[PDB]
């Protein structure tokens, strides 16, 4: 009973319902084009996807009603994907405002950095613990949400799709990541012309790393062109993105 926790992962973020709703209201303020959205209806559809459901039995179809309410057209040629480098990816698009990560969409913005799950056959949100993808089960409310939106976002991309990767990390490209397992394989060779990776540094040429060639090989088999660039000083990269007038760029 009370000393045991159902799951190995963090529980639902405190004030999750209030937070999702306040994020919806704020998003539709910052982004007028999405003001048709009823923030209450969005929350109801979000809640409906996982509440009373066993948190190891969530399906992509459970999120379909939410996907419909959060339908949004982003410019397909202005998409930035990323893996393991969320912070710089987000700061980039805070400055370069015509480019979008998933978290710059209504849906990604609502869910970013949050955890949520319900309990089997009750209407209570679980605030103690939620499944962990690796230790408990993969088909949980959080992982199934991200898989579904990450797929759709990738499918919508066109032209030169950019991906930010973490060069200071163990595996720069990881086939098992969300980017590697969901997004890479849902890039449409008809729409997408090129995938260009920006390998960021944290302290040589990293575009020759084995895993980068693995990625090169994978994208080539999909009949998309591959390109790669090092970013040797991410600090300077951001400064030059903020002020492209500056000469030392
Ligand atoms: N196979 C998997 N099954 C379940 N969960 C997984 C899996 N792989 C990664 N994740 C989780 O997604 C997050 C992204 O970090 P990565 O370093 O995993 O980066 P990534 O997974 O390549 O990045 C996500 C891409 O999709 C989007 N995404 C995905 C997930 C979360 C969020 C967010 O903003 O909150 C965003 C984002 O737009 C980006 O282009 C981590 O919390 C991962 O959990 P773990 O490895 O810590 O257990």
């Amino acid at each position: 009973e009370f000393w045991r926790q159902t799951w190995s992962g963090p529980g639902t973020t405190k004030r999750f319902p209030e937070t999702v709703l306040a994020r919806c209201v704020k998003y539709t303020e910052i982004h007028p084009e999405m003001r048709h959205v009823d923030c209450q209806s969005v929350w109801d559809a979000f809640k409906g996807a996982f509440i009373s459901k066993h948190p190891c039995d969530i399906t992509e179809e459970d999120y379909q009603p939410l996907m419909k309410l959060g339908t949004q057209t982003v410019p397909c040629n202005k998409i930035l994907l990323w893996s393991r480098i969320k912070d710089l990816a987000h700061q980039f698009t805070q400055v370069q405002r015509d480019m979008f990560t998933l978290e710059d969409t209504l849906l990604g913005y609502l869910a970013d950095d949050l955890t949520w799950c319900g309990e089997f056959d009750t209407s209570k949100i679980n605030y103690q613990s939620c499944p962990d993808w690796r230790k408990d089960c993969s088909n949980n409310p959080v992982s199934v949400f991200w898989k579904t939106v990450s797929r759709r976002f990738a499918e919508a991309a066109c032209d030169v799709v950019h991906v930010m990767l973490d060069g200071s990390r163990s595996k720069i490209f990881d086939k098992d990541s969300t980017f590697g397992s969901v997004q890479v394989h849902n890039l449409q060779p008809e729409k997408v012309q090129t995938l260009e990776a920006w390998v960021i540094h944290g302290g040589r040429d990293l575009c020759q790393d084995p895993t980068i060639k693995e990625l090169e090989s994978i994208i080539s088999k999909r009949n998309i062109q591959f390109s790669c660039k090092n970013i040797y000083r991410p600090d300077k990269f951001l400064q030059c993105v903020k002020n492209p007038e500056d000469s030392s760029c």
